[PDB]
This record gives C-alpha cells, structure tokens and sequence, in this order.
C-alpha cells in the first residue's frame, strides 16, 4: 500500500525536519493578526490534518493524500510573498516531498 | 469501478447524515444522567450513536460494511423502542432513516 | 479475514479486559515512580495502549510487526524487573493467553 508509505515514510520525514513546525497544524490567522488569510484561502491544509486523515482512513487512496500536501505548499505560495522566511521552508520540505514521492511503490 | 464499501459508508454516507439539521441528538450517545433518564441503560441493552459509528469507520473496528449497516439500524431502532410515536425525537430519526436509506442504495459493488 | 483486524478485535480486545492488564495499558510511567534507569535498559519501550492506538491509527505495515511489539512488551518486563516479581508473573498470564490467541490466526 501506498498510504502506508506515505504515513510511515513521506509525513514521518517531512515531520521530523526543522523547518515543519510552522505546517504542523492550521496557521492560526486569529493570533497572528490576519483577517484576510481565510478569506483568500480556501482549502486551508495541513501535515495536522494530513497525519489525522491518514490515522483515521479518510482518503479514497494516496492519490488524494498526495493533492493534499500539493495544496498545503501552494497554499503557502499563494498567501505569502516569495521569498519570505515562510516560503524558502516550504521550498524544501516541498523539494524533500518530491524526492521521496518518486520511491513509491505501486499497489 | 472499484469502491470500497466502508470507505463510502464514511466520505458519503456518514458525512451527508453527520451535516443534516436533525442530526445533533445522535452525535453523541444518549446522556441519561444530563436528562435523569435513569431507565435508558435498561431498556436500550445496546445503545448507538453517530459518534461511535464514526470512531469505528476512523479506527479500522468494522470487519465488514454489514456490520457498519447494522449498528446504523440499532441506532434507529433504539431510538424508537425508547420513544413514543409521534415525538419530535422520533420524525427526526425518520428523516435521517429515509435519507440513509437512500445513501445505502447507491453503494458500491 | 485479515491478520491486522484478528489482532484488533481478538487478541488486543481479550488481552485488554483480562485482569492483569492494567499495569500493560500505558506507558511505564518512569517519572511517577522514580526510576531514573528505566529508558537507559529499555531502550523500545512497549505497551498495549500504544499497541491500540497502532492498530486504530494506521501503523503497521504488516501483522509480524504489530506482533513483535507484542513480544517487546512482555519481555520489556521480564528484562527490567527481577523473576518472581508480581508484575512478571502477570505478564506470563498475559503472554500465555497472548500465545493461545495466536495459534487461531487467519489464513
Ligand atoms: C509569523 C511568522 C514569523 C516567522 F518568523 C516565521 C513563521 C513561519 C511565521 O509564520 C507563522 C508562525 C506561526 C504560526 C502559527 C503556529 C501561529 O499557526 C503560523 C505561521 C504562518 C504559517 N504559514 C504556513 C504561513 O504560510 C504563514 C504564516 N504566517 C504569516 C504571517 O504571520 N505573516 C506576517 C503578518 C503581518 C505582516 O505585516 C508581517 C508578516
Ligand atoms: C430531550 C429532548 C428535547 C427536545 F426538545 C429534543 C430532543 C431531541 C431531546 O432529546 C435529547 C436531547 C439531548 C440529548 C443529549 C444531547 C443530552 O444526549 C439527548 C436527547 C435524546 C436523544 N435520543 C437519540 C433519544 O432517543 C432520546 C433523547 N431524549 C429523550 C428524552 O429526554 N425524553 C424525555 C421524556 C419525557 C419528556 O416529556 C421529556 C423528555
Ligand atoms: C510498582 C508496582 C507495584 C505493584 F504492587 C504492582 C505493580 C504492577 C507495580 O508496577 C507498576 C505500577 C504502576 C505503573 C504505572 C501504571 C504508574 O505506569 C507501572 C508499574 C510497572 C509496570 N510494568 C509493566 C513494569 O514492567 C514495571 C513497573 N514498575 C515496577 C517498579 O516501579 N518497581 C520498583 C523498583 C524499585 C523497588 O524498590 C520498588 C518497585
């Protein structure tokens, strides 16, 4: 299964690197001041909620898992301005995902 | 082509009866003590609720969609054995009973 | 039926209700009773608690690997503390029943 490399593997590395704590859980727009950041994102997400997602037997498959972190990344691209402290973190935690991605199995 | 049961059991059929009006009584199980309902645990020998049907699809306890299915049905039927017709409790467990019946007939083979 | 479903719903639910389970349902809770040495012998510790929270959430890779957590448990115990002690006559309990349960594994 693919689910299980993706909790087991992919979110274990991603989760342990020094640069996760900011994408752990939800940004918490009330904190921190930002009236306008769930009103321009939509689907906000999470390694939070992906971790829970894939403990819990939500997805239909990996394939979804997969868009989930896709969007948690583009999220952050979307809202902050490139090149930001936040950006530069997701650059490579997003660089270290597609590395690990390409070893998956396959059933 | 190829969907798993369960699976749909928890993304269509409990998320579309978790989101409904009526549904708030049994998301949760039935608090006898909050109520002084002190016969409840007696005359419902085995209670249901929303809440525990969704632990057990997030918790990989079903060995099939029957009994997934079933404990569905004994929430129902609980709820009905416990209160009289024509309470407003009960025309809700008919509306989500209707609706489930027909989430239950689009299911996956 | 499925190994991992067997170990969920009979091995784990027998082992769970079963008197001499109590000390075996969370972690050694090295701080409350002051045994500063505990994580320096064990080095995996292992408890049903996290067993379930294993099994519910969706860790293991295979049957063999919930079953060496298992095994890791009981000899845990008779590794920390000495032969005669209470609490490893109640995990030799535990160990015959756990034995008895798995000669029934699915095929
Ligand atoms: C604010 C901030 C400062 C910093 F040095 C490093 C990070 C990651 C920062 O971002 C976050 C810090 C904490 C949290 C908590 C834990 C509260 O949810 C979230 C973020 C944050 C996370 N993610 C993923 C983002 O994409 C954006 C985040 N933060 C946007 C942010 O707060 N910007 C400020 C807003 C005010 C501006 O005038 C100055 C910049
Ligand atoms: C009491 C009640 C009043 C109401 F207006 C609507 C509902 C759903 C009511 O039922 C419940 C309200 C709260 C809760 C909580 C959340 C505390 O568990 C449970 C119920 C309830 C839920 N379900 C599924 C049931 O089968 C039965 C429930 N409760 C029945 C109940 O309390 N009956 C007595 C019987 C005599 C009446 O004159 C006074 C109320
Ligand atoms: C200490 C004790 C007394 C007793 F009468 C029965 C048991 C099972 C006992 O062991 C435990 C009691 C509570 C807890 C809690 C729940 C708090 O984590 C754990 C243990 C315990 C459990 N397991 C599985 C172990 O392997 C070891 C445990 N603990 C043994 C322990 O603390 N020994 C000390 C060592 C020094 C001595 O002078 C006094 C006894």
């Amino acid at each position: 299964n693919q689910l299980q490399y993706l909790l087991r593997v992919v979110l274990k590395t991603l989760w342990k690197h020094q640069f996760a704590w900011p994408f752990q859980q939800p940004v918490d727009a009330v904190k921190l001041n930002l009236p306008d950041y769930y009103k321009i994102i939509k689907t906000p997400m999470d390694m939070g909620t992906i971790k829970k997602r894939l403990e819990n037997n939500y997805y239909w498959n990996a394939q979804e898992c997969i868009q989930d972190f896709n969007t948690m990344f583009t999220n952050c691209y979307i809202y902050n301005k490139p090149g930001d402290d936040i950006v530069l973190m997701a650059e490579a935690l997003e660089k270290l995902f597609l590395q690990k991605i390409n070893e998956l199995p396959t059933e």
